[PDB]
């Protein structure tokens, strides 16, 4: 436990699917397959506690399918709860694209498990990039029998908006006067943020008259929330500034 | 009441997970709001998703892999047999690493008869990614069907290019007039959708004329597979060179 | 290869599937992959496909997707291990899960003749979805199927923005001449998965023209996994007070 601490573990928290090559029966499939699951003992009718295939022989496997790429850190292995099947080696194979897909250490043996209820855990020789893995039983005791548990790197999520060509106008407020002037112009999102969103705002198109050589020109974003913010446009000293353009990337996290 | 909201079981939006399951055709396949089967064959099952341990440790878990702002769980209970859930405790993940308890544990309200659906709209909606219903109380057995309710996500696809350049004393750096330098560009891989695209200045040398700066630079002709970057100057200025980055997100 | 370079979206687990309902408990969408076989020597792991329980008009399978997907083409095919398969359909979809589509006004599209040969339907123009359904209209013997949706590949960002680098001041660039900067380290807020690209843009600028020409600019160095070098320059005679940027960092896959 320990030696996965601060790594999501994907099947606790529902966050592959997983199809199986076969099911033993209706109450022997992933729906057993989480590390650690146990179910009624005294009662016959809820099955397994683990996956069980229906055919035995090599070319079984249980698929955990993410959409959102992880950095797998590790597989657990674990023997069947409830009796004693266990799968005592095995293939892993992923894939990121889900077009190709490929076999970790060219397809050699991972060491698994020997009794019921011991985890072995394999850590990747390096973090495997993917969306989908497998793992494939290449030799077991009495049956092809696991549960089985995936550990990743927290993921993050971004959600970004783009806009262009917020504008002062021609010959705008900028141009007159002296000392700090600014020019508003309010952005509203094409949608709304989920949560607070951080805004790039940069120039695409300036037009301004030099002050005893200097230059003063500047756009910043100002009252950012979820539905827009305010693009300021400003100047400042004795600089007249006839028109400046942005555009904006505004991006949310989590 | 839900009106506008990603109904997440309906739309296949979640994977679920069960502490334990009655039997084969008692599981969490039977679980949306409002599942139906066969009334006339006992061989399909519950209409409900329906434990095999019954004890105050059952529990079904939703987990997205995109964040979603929950608004609502609702309730039912199974619709073939006077099993129902009478109270609940929800508890949340958003990493996926930390979970957390709503209302510190305390009970929500379920239901109190097999058909008769029972909203909660959380106190402050939840940002999460993955939520689960423990049920505390209970009527004949641990049974129920349910639905999560969150705001709509939106998905964004983001390239960024660097450095789109003109090249030293490109041809604004001559003439008169409104001239341009078009630098084509083609995105690393092509968008699902149409992008928009921010096309922003990293490096400018220009020269002023009778003391103005005109300088500008933005897209044209913008597919999925990429744009035009038009570098221009306008009236008497020269313009030596210009250099942009670009942002490219498109969206759903 | 009509599908080839395609992603065979059940095949990889890239969907929840969710059916209106199933025969028993090993007839379930378990069963549902294409070219799915079972033990045909044990009854008990039941069949070569999905198969409803209820035999009507009304039934389906839904595949849902988190990530938007461009479905290409729906692949449709019989029970393995009896004589069961969807001879028309209708396919209905979402994109955003709050309202759903039909598929050519919900019209019929061709399924299946027998057990096993696949019929590839590639939708008229590709569909925009989350999420699609498999509704069958006819069928020999009963409702039951195997299936696959093939979808473009998707790709995957993360970005960040990070506001207000700024020179100071009076900076360095603001005397001296020649090829002069001034490096602000940058911290992106988390560490990306992957090496990210990284755009960096003017915000506000300050600056003295050399002889009437303005010369100004701003770079990322050293770019890794958690953060960049912000430099900004200027070059020949130029005397810049400050410059500030923002940046947009972005990570692939
Ligand atoms: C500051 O404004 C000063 C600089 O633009 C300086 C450039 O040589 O010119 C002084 O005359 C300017 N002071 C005034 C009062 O106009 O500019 C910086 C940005 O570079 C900050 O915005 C300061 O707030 C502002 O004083
Ligand atoms: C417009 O061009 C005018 C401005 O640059 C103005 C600044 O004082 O100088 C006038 O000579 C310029 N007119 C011409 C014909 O060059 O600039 C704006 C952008 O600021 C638009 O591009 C207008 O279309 C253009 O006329
Ligand atoms: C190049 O520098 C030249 C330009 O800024 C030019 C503008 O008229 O003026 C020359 O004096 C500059 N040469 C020197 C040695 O300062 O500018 C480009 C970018 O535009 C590159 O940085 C070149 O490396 C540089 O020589
Ligand atoms: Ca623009
Ligand atoms: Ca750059
Ligand atoms: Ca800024």
């Amino acid at each position: 436990a320990m030696s996965t601490q601060g790594l999501v573990q994907l099947l606790a928290n529902a966050q592959c699917h997983l199809r199986t090559s076969t099911n033993y029966n209706g109450v022997h499939t992933q729906f057993n397959s989480a590390l650690n699951y146990k179910n009624n003992g005294t009662n016959t009718i809820d099955g397994s506690e683990a996956w069980c295939s229906s055919i035995v022989d090599t070319n079984q496997y249980i698929v955990a399918g993410c959409e959102v790429p992880r950095t797998f850190m590790c597989v657990a292995l674990q023997g069947r709860g409830d009796a004693d099947q266990w799968v005592t080696s095995y293939k892993i194979r992923y894939s990121l694209d889900n077009v190709s897909w490929f076999e970790y250490r060219n397809g050699a043996a991972v060491t698994g498990v020997t009794d019921r209820n011991t985890v072995v855990n394999h850590f990747f020789d390096t973090p495997i990039r993917a969306r989908s893995i497998a793992i494939h039983p290449l030799t077991w005791n009495g049956h092809i029998s696991l549960r089985c548990e995936f550990y990743t790197q927290p993921v993050q999520s971004s959600v970004t908006q783009v806009g262009a060509d917020i504008y002062t106008g021609d010959n705008c407020a900028l141009n007159t006067g002296s000392g700090k002037r600014e020019v508003v112009v309010p952005v509203k999102f094409q949608f709304e943020f989920a949560t607070l969103p951080k805004v790039a705002l940069n120039f695409d198109q300036i037009d301004c008259t030099d002050a005893t050589n200097q230059t003063r020109i500047g756009v910043q974003p100002r009252n950012i929330t979820t539905k827009g913010f305010d693009c300021v446009f400003y100047t400042w000293n004795e600089n007249k500034v006839y028109s400046l353009r942005a555009d904006y990337i505004a991006t949310a996290l989590e």
